[PDB]
C-alpha cells in the first residue's frame, strides 16, 4: 500500500539510470496516481517542464493501428484487403531464407498481415535476420528525411523473410500500413491522425513535428543503442550519455510521417488515447470506434508457441498479439504483475503504457532512454498493479 | 517350349488382339521372333511385311535420347530452365485439389521434363486437378494444331505441383520436343531424322506414313476414347476399331510431338533398342558417349511404398531414368526381369525392353487402346523364361 511507483522512479533517477521520468495511472477516466522524478536533461539539470514532450517511438503503432480500424469501420478497406490493390509496387513479392534461397511469395500481403506483423517484413535493426542488412543498406529507418512514399518504393523491392501469414516477426509493417492508408484514402496519414484521433481527443501536443512552443519542452534522449551500424551482439552499457539520432527523427520537418515511430507526445496526451481504448469513445461520448470493431481489434489474434512472443529474442511472457499490440492471455505465464486482458505497447526510448479493463485502469510511463538494460515500463506497471487491489 | 508363341496365339485365339509381332535379340542378332493373327479382323489380311504401328509413348525414349545427344553437344544442360528458351513458361502457377493456386517456387528445367517432375499433367489423367482444363483445351485431341501453338495454350495452364517436388507421368516430353526446337532453331522431326533414324537405318519411322505405307498400317482396336472424360472403370476389352479423330494424322507434314505420334516397325524399333546397349550404330558410329548414356540410364527418380504408378497402375520394382523405366529391385518385380532392365511402352500396347545383363533386347508390336491384358509384360516374361 505504499507508493511503489514513486519508489521505482526515484530509485532509477537516484541510480543515474534515467534522467527524468513522468507517470500517470487513471481509473474510471480520472487520475489516481501520478508523479515525476529527475530532470529534463542531466547536463543543465533543468526541471521537467510542464507538458514535457517525449519521442514515443513504437507507441506510434497502436495509434496508427487504431486509425486503420476506424477506416475499416468506415469501409475504406478490410482486414482481408490485399495491399497490392492500393500500391501495385507490392505485387510480386519474393521471400528469402537464411540459406540464400529466394522464391515468389505464395500469398498476398493483406491489411490484417500488416496489423499482426505476419506480412513477412523485417526491421533494420533485427539481429541475425536474413534481410535486415539490406534494410540497413537502404537506410529505411535511418533516413528520416525521405518521404514515406519514397521509402516504401525502396522497401517494396526487397524480399520478405517468410510467406505472408505463416509466421510472426515484429517489423516495419506498420509503416507499410501508414503508406497503404495514404494510398487507399488519397490523404496523408498525419492529417488523418489529426482529424480523426488527435483533435477529437484534444491531444494538442501529439504529431510528427514539435509544436510551436515545443523546443523548450522536449526531453533529452539518452543511451548508447545506435541506429547507424550493425545490431550489437551484446547490449551496450546502460549509461546516461545523450543519444545521437542522426537524421532519423526530425523535429521540424512538415512532411515527416511514419507508421511505426516518429510521433512526439506528452504524458497527458497519451493518457487521453489510452483511456479512450477502454470504450472507443471520447470523454464527451463521441464514438471513435464502435464496440464491435474495438472488440475485433482487441481480441487475441496471434498465439505463440513454447518460446512465446519474442522481439530480438527478448520475451513478452504470457502475451499474445491483437491488432493494436500486446494482450495478456495467461497470467500464469506472465513475468510481472498484470491481469487477463491487459493490453498496450511501448517504444524504443523506454516509454510504456497499458490498459487493464478488469480494473478500468490505464497507465503510462514517459522517459527517454534508448537501449535500456532496465525494464522500467514493466516495473512501473507492476508497482501500479500492486497498488490497486 | 516356345512360350512367346503360346502367349501371342492365346491372345489372338481369345479375340483379345488382332495381330502381334515380336522379336528378341541377343548380341544384336535375333534369337526369338514370330507373329500371330492378322493386320485387321475385318478383312483378315495377313500381317504385312514391315507392318507399321502407332507406337504412342514409345516415342518418349527416342525424343529423350535426342535430348541427351543435344546435352552432349552443348545445346543445353539438365539444369537449363526451359523459360530461357520459351518465355511463355516464365511465371508458372501451381493448382491443388482444394482450388488453391499459387506461383511456382521453382523453375522448370530440362531434367524436370525428362523425369516427369515438372508438374505438368495429361489430358486423360483421372482425378487430376488440372486434367479437365487440358481436355477443354484439346491438347492431345487436336493433332492438327502445330506443336508450337499447342505449347502456347499449355503454357497458360497451372501445374499440379511445384517443379521438382513430385512425379507424375505427363505431357512434359511434348514440352521437351518444343524446347528442343526453341534451343536449336530446327524442327524435332528433322532432328530425329538426321541424328537417330538415318544413322540407325530406321527408314519407316516418322510422324507420317511413307509413300507406300498405307497398305502396311496395322488397324488399331479398342474402346478407350480420347474424346470424353477418363473412365471410372475400364471399358470392355473388345476388338472394335478405334476412332482416333484428328489426334494421329497419317499424312500431315507438320505433325510432330514429343510424347506420342511416331509410326514405326518392329525392325526399326529393335534397331533403336539394340543401340541403347552401347550408344553406337551396328557399324560402330557413336550416337551418344558411354558417359552420357550412363547418366541417362542411371536410376534418377525413386518411389515410395505405393511405387511408380500411372493412373494408379503399378510398375512394381521400377524406378525412372532419363529415358523411361528401369528395374531397381527384382524382389519387388511383378514379372520376370533382371536388375537394370529398362525401356518403355505405348498406349496401343506396344512394349520394349533392354536387358544389359543378358545383352538382350525385345519388342512386342500390336495395336489395342485400353488393354485389360498386360501383353507387353507377358511377352517379356516369356522371353526371360526362354533363356
Ligand atoms: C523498434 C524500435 C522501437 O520503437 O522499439 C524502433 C522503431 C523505429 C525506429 C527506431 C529507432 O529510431 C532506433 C533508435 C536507436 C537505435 C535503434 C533504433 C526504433
Ligand atoms: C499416355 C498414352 C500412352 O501413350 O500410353 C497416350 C499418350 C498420348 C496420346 C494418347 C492418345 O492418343 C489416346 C488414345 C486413346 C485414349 C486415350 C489417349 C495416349
Amino acid at each position: 500500500m505504499p507508493d511503489l511507483l514513486t519508489n521505482v522512479a526515484e530509485n532509477y533517477v537516484n541510480q543515474d539510470l534515467f534522467a527524468g521520468i513522468e507517470w500517470r495511472i487513471d481509473q474510471d477516466g480520472k487520475p489516481i496516481f501520478q508523479g515525476c522524478a529527475g530532470v529534463k536533461d542531466i547536463e543543465t539539470r533543468t526541471f521537467i517542464p510542464k507538458n514535457a514532450i517525449y519521442r514515443i517511438y513504437s507507441m506510434t503503432k497502436p495509434i496508427v493501428s487504431f486509425l486503420a480500424m476506424m477506416l475499416i469501420e468506415r469501409g475504406v478497406f478490410r482486414l482481408s484487403s490485399p495491399i497490392q490493390n492500393f500500391d501495385p509496387r507490392f505485387k510480386s513479392m519474393k521471400v528469402i531464407d537464411q540459406h540464400a534461397h529466394i522464391e515468389p511469395a505464395t500469398a498476398l500481403i493483406t491489411i490484417e498481415h500488416l496489423l499482426t506483423h505476419q506480412a513477412g517484413f523485417s526491421y533494420d535493426f533485427s539481429l541475425g535476420c536474413p534481410i535486415s542488412a539490406h534494410y540497413r543498406d537502404a537506410q529505411l529507418i535511418e533516413d528520416g528525411g525521405r518521404d514515406l512514399t519514397d521509402m516504401m518504393g525502396v522497401l517494396a523491392e526487397l524480399p520478405l523473410v517468410f510467406h505472408p501469414g505463416t509466421q510472426w516477426k515484429y517489423s516495419i509493417s506498420t509503416d507499410v500500413l501508414a503508406h497503404i492508408i495514404e494510398c487507399a484514402t488519397g490523404e496523408r496519414v498525419d492529417d488523418l491522425l489529426q482529424r480523426l484521433i488527435f483533435d477529437p481527443l484534444d491531444m494538442q501536443d501529439t504529431g510528427f513535428s514539435l509544436p510551436l512552443d515545443g523546443a523548450s519542452r522536449l526531453m533529452e534522449v539518452y543511451g548508447m543503442r545506435s541506429l547507424a551500424g550493425l545490431p550489437a551482439l551484446k547490449p551496450a552499457p546502460h549509461v546516461l550519455v545523450p543519444a545521437d539520432l542522426g537524421s532519423s527523427h526530425p523535429t521540424d520537418d512538415p512532411d515527416f510521417r511514419r507508421g511505426g515511430h516518429g510521433l512526439y507526445s506528452t504524458l497527458d496526451d497519451y493518457m487521453a488515447f489510452a483511456n479512450m481504448l477502454l470504450s472507443g469513445q471520447t470523454p464527451e461520448g463521441e464514438t471513435l470506434l464502435s464496440p464491435a470493431v474495438l472488440k475485433l481489434a482487441l481480441a487475441p489474434r496471434v498465439h505463440f508457441g513454447a518460446r512465446g512472443m519474442r522481439i530480438n529474442d527478448e520475451p513478452f511472457a504470457g502475451y499474445s498479439w491483437n491488432l493494436l499490440g500486446r494482450v495478456m492471455t495467461d497470467v500464469g505465464a506472465a513475468a510481472y504483475a498484470t491481469h487477463l486482458g491487459e493490453f498496450g505497447w511501448s517504444g524504443a526510448a523506454a516509454t510504456y503504457f497499458w490498459v487493464d479493463p478488469t480494473k478500468n485502469m490505464t497507465g503510462c510511463v514517459m522517459t527517454q532512454f534508448l537501449g535500456s538494460q532496465h525494464p522500467i515500463g514493466s516495473d512501473m506497471q507492476a508497482a501500479a498493479m500492486s497498488m490497486l487491489g
